[PDB]
């Protein structure tokens, strides 16, 4: 509910007053209330204040990929009614797959559309812990399919177009839409590998690759997005809680990277972990005083509203702590329309009808559409036109939740493969034959009953939130169970076979892409409310696949190479590297890699420059459209793309750059651009404009320090290298961005 601005008890206070500032709006009702009433508010499930009429609120709100269920949102009990369902999206990492910037910020449009729909009827808030930006750097993380990837560029320019399309532009016009959070600020990409949990980890994290890994989305987030909210995890780094953290909260994100007054929320209860376990203070008092003091202005859990006032009596914090984070989340809040009147809200104006409009249906359609990944095929894709019976067999065969990840909502449908290939008019066989981690061999006949008169076979299995959820890291990344074993018994009819892969993190396919009786091979993750449509679209030849792999497909030894605790990127004597960038073995798929139903000829579209002074680059900088020099310019690549192929296509140019110039080690690769040219007809060459930043083409130093360095650089477009390209940076080295040192 909102306060009553024209009649209630704060009509005649200033935070009631539209003409006002906001944050002397917040700073009036923060001054108007007792430093009791602020405590028990500090606190993600605020009671307001009856005495002035200020409602509750509920600030964690969940909607990672959708209006999903969180405790600040219901969705109705009764299955048809309204508010009952969603528009749930397919994971962030078939998302962040797409590589379709205009697609993310449509989608983050239409949930927050949703949001607010949801909000009008009491039953959503207005800000939400969305995205999760923590690189899926280690290929066993549970909760990685939150996430668009391993790429920090990838996930910056995701986050970038999801934070402007939730918040309803670069600036609040007139009100935020909704509030963004992006998610766990540290080194944060593990859950319980080997007994490490999260709330009592460790992660030691050098400056370098904290500052060139780990950091780039958020950086990309909150300076460049401009987002409303930032959360800091639950682990430790380099010894200290990130919500205790002042370099981490105070040096980074509200300075370096200019949250300023916006609010940090902790990750809920990771205040109380700084006690327990993290073991850091000796009195949960301590804990919430230091966790307040460095940034945190809201707790997710109830260690603020009953300690922070015997913090402020035992002079561990003051009154105006506590008074700064209530006036900086009122002040979001009264830019969020919370104080203003509903007759100049359009926003507010929005009901159930503008949930599950087909616009968003289809959109999530074509997400899941441009998501899949093609990683073999022999030419059995697309289906002959008359293959007209199908066996469905395995345990994502008739997938309905399972296809949709976690941190979801309720959907209104949940559209199978089998019920996709069902809806196609195709004869079907159905048999899940095994389960998706289990040794019982006695589904085995079912699939094989299914699958020996069928004209093709179309086994769809994987992992799920079985396997790999939040709290729950895998142990191998293999496939789990006996599914291998029955993929081989299928593979012995030498039928036309299909493999669909499936879930966030990548399993070992080898095998699958070593035997030639495996004929085709695609990687599904959790394709959203439609996502047997889209599948079964992109196997009959309704659409093509584009889509490419955002993260790398380790071989299963790599779990034995490193361990998750081990958090430095880097190879050595004791690691073989990690991501793309930095791994010395042989992937089974690499990142980027992706096929499609037609043939591409790539060339120049314009003579590529070769030549460039540091020094004349960072002078220019000063005058591109830019407000920070790491995003002027370095040059644009034009690409010309011909369809040299017989079916029409969308390409993923993915721009990627290696220099063996300034610090050294330098990776092997770095994705430094990428565009998806859409719907190429057969025959027509379409241009791929190709733009590279002077953040993405400099280098990190020891200290942190982004600066250019001279030397030779070289640049392809594919993972198969179609097109390359030499320059050289001339001139002296010169900073680009700075980094303030641990405190
Ligand atoms: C808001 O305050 C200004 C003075 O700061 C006053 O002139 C204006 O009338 C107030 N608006 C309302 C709606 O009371
Ligand atoms: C503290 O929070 C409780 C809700 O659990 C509320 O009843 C009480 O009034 C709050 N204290 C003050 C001083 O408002
Ligand atoms: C959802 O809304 C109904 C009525 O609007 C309310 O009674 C119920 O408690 C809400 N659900 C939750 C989980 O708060
Ligand atoms: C951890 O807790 C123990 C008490 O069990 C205490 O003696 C020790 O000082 C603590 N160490 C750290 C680093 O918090
Ligand atoms: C497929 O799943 C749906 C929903 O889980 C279920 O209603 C249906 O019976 C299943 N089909 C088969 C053939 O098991
Ligand atoms: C597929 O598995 C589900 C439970 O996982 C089960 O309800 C269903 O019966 C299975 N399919 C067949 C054909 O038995
Ligand atoms: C399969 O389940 C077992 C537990 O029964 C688990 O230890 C193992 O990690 C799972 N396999 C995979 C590949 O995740
Ligand atoms: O990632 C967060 C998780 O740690 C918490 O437990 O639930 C809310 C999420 O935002």
């Amino acid at each position: 509910a909102f306060p009553d601005c024209a009649n209630g008890p704060l009509k005649s206070n200033l935070v009631c007053n539209a003409s006002a500032d906001p944050v002397s709006r917040a700073k009036a009702l923060v001054d108007a209330l007792t430093l009791e009433e602020l405590v028990n508010n500090t606190v993600n499930a605020s009671p307001g204040v009856p005495r002035v009429g200020l409602p509750p609120y509920n600030w964690w709100s969940e909607a990672l990929h959708g209006v999903a269920r969180s405790p600040g949102t219901n969705f109705s009990t009764v299955p048809g009614s309204p508010f009952s369902s969603a528009t749930s999206f397919p994971q962030p990492i078939i998302l962040g797959a797409t590589f379709d910037d205009d697609l993310i910020h449509s989608i983050a449009t239409v949930i927050s559309t949703e949001a607010r729909a949801f909000n009008n009827a009491g039953r959503a808030g207005l800000d939400f812990f969305t995205p999760n930006i923590n690189p899926f750097k280690d290929p066993r993380w549970g909760r990685g399919q939150e996430t668009p990837g391993e790429d920090p560029y990838h996930i910056a320019q995701y986050v970038y177009q999801l934070i402007t399309g939730l918040q309803g532009g670069l600036s609040p016009d007139p009100y935020y839409k909704v509030v963004a959070d992006c998610k766990h600020f540290a080194g944060y990409d593990l859950e319980d590998w080997h007994g490490n949990n999260r709330m009592a980890f460790n992660a030691v994290i050098s400056t370098q690759d904290l500052a060139e890994f780990y950091t780039p989305s958020f950086q990309s987030c909150v300076r460049d997005a401009h987002v409303g909210s930032v959360m800091c995890s639950y682990n430790a780094v380099n010894g200290v809680p990130s919500c205790a953290s002042p370099y981490l909260l105070q040096d980074l994100i509200r300075d370096h990277f200019g949250l300023g007054d916006g609010w940090i929320t902790s990750d809920c209860d990771a205040v109380d972990n700084v006690f327990d376990p993290h073991n850091y203070t000796s009195t949960l008092v301590n804990a919430s005083a230091v966790s307040l003091k460095a940034g945190t202005d809201v707790d997710c859990g109830t260690t603020y509203s009953q300690t922070l006032v015997d913090a402020v009596n035992q002079k561990l914090v003051t009154e105006d702590d506590v008074k700064t984070s209530m006036v900086r989340l009122y002040s979001s809040l009264v830019r969020l329309g919370y104080f203003d009147s509903p007759e100049n809200q359009p926003w507010r104006q929005l009901g159930w009808a503008d949930v599950n409009t087909p616009s968003a249906q289809a959109l999530a359609l074509t997400a899941a559409e441009e998501g899949v990944v093609l990683l073999k095929n022999d030419g059995t894709l697309p289906l002959s036109r008359r293959i007209k019976h199908i066996a469905v067999v395995g345990p994502w065969a008739n997938a309905t939740t399972q296809m949709q990840g976690n941190y979801q909502g309720i959907a209104p449908f949940l559209i199978s493969p089998l019920q996709a290939l069902q809806d196609a008019g195709f004869h079907v066989s159905f048999a899940n034959g095994t389960a998706i981690n289990s040794t019982d061999t006695s589904g085995f006949a079912s699939a094989l009953m299914a699958a020996k008169a069928a004209d093709a076979i179309v086994f769809a299995g994987g992992i799920d939130e079985t396997i790999e959820s939040e709290g729950h890291d895998r142990d191998s990344i293999e496939w789990p169970g006996n599914q291998l074993d029955l993929i081989e018994q299928l593979a012995a009819l030498r039928k036309p076979l299909i493999v669909l892969q499936m879930g966030g993190g990548q399993v070992d396919s080898s095998s699958l892409k070593a035997s030639k009786a495996v004929n085709a091979l695609l990687w599904g993750g959790y394709p959203g409310q439609s996502g047997g449509t889209a599948i079964v679209n992109i196997l009959t030849g309704k659409t093509a696949p584009s889509g490419r792999l955002p993260i790398t497909q380790y071989p299963a030894a790599y779990v034995d190479a490193i361990p998750m605790t081990d958090m430095a990127l880097r190879p050595s004597s004791s690691s073989p590297g990690r991501t793309y960038k930095w791994y010395t073995g042989t992937p089974v798929f690499d990142f980027g890699f992706g096929l499609h139903y037609t043939s591409f000829k790539l060339s120049w579209a314009a003579s590529p420059p070769s030549r460039f002074d540091i020094s004349s680059l960072v002078a220019g900088a000063k005058h591109a459209g830019v407000a920070f020099t790491d995003l002027a310019p370095l040059f644009t690549f034009h690409v010309a793309v011909k369809n040299s192929g017989k079916v029409t296509s969308d390409y993923v140019a993915l721009l990627f750059a290696h220099t063996t110039v300034g610090p050294s080690p330098a990776p092997q690769q770095e994705l430094v651009a990428y565009t998806r040219v859409k719907g190429i007809t057969p025959g027509r060459t379409a241009t791929a404009a190709l733009s590279v930043t002077l953040g993405s083409i400099a280098r990190v130093d020891e200290s942190g320090v982004r600066s250019l360095y001279p030397g030779k650089y070289s640049v392809w477009v594919d993972t198969t290298r179609e097109i390359m390209h030499t320059f050289e940076l001339t001139g002296k080295t010169t900073q680009i961005l700075g980094w303030p040192q641990p405190r």
